[PDB]
């Protein structure tokens, strides 16, 4: 199998596959895709419940430059990804509107190839 | 593979895995997690069309204490589940408001290992 | 593997299975399921952004007779399909209400068998 999960922490960047990989990491929270598939992402945001500062609550899904997903939801845990077919140079990315409004060590992603 | 489903009538709870088992049951439309991995949960809530009791209609997913998914539509077939990383312990269960607000014979769901 | 994939152009119907196959196709971006399974559907609506005719913008799914998915938003990239226990017998198909409101060269869905 070639999959990958950010976090929590204490945890980082995290893979296991065979040679050659299927993603290889970029920074935190990001990933780049090195083979074309059907992929399957997952993980949960697990939003800050005390969480007052000025930046409205969102976390944002990016496929290159387009979010794929906007979470908005304060109080509860909530599912990110879905089933994507990805190619070559592809990445994906958790981008939160401040890094408090969330619960990082309740708080990851991380992807598994289907098939080709 | 390791895989679980209840119902539709006239079954319960059907099972097929390796030993060790993956899950077990443990009652009417609730399972236990015994191997840390990733799960998929999937299935369907069919409502009943002529539902007229008092209580409100809504179906509700639990992983262990918390809710993961509501379902409040009278109306439509509608999915239940999604992409989970779930480890030892944990309980996934399906409730019903009223046991008469859904067509037990086409309501189910189940659960297949994915990946470790 | 048994996998099938509608598009997006140039492509129509691509397919890869053992004998005897999991699905046939029917007709253009509609599929018939060949044996008893858990198949995960994908794909995506890249939805034509100067879309100016009169039929308002929809996007159906069907399983047999019946709508399981409906996508309404102009604007986005949304993704299609879901997890699905699906029987011999039983179509799916993806219906447009204009064959204009959506970009083909973007436009796919696809179907994987997951178990038995």
């Amino acid at each position: 199998p070639c999959m990958a999960k950010f976090g929590p922490l204490p945890s980082k960047w995290q893979m296991a596959s065979s040679e050659p990989p299927c993603v290889n990491k970029v920074s935190d929270w990001k990933l780049e895709i090195l083979q074309n598939g059907l992929y399957l992402i997952y993980g949960q945001v697990a939003p800050n419940a005390n969480y007052n500062d000025v930046a409205p609550f969102e976390v944002r899904l990016y496929k290159n430059k387009d979010m794929i997903q906007t979470l908005t939801n304060k109080s509860k845990i909530q599912n990110v990804g879905g089933t994507y077919e990805l190619h070559v140079g592809d990445t994906i990315d958790l981008i939160f509107n401040s890094e408090h409004q969330v619960l990082k060590n309740n708080t990851y992603w991380g992807i598994i190839l289907l098939a080709n």
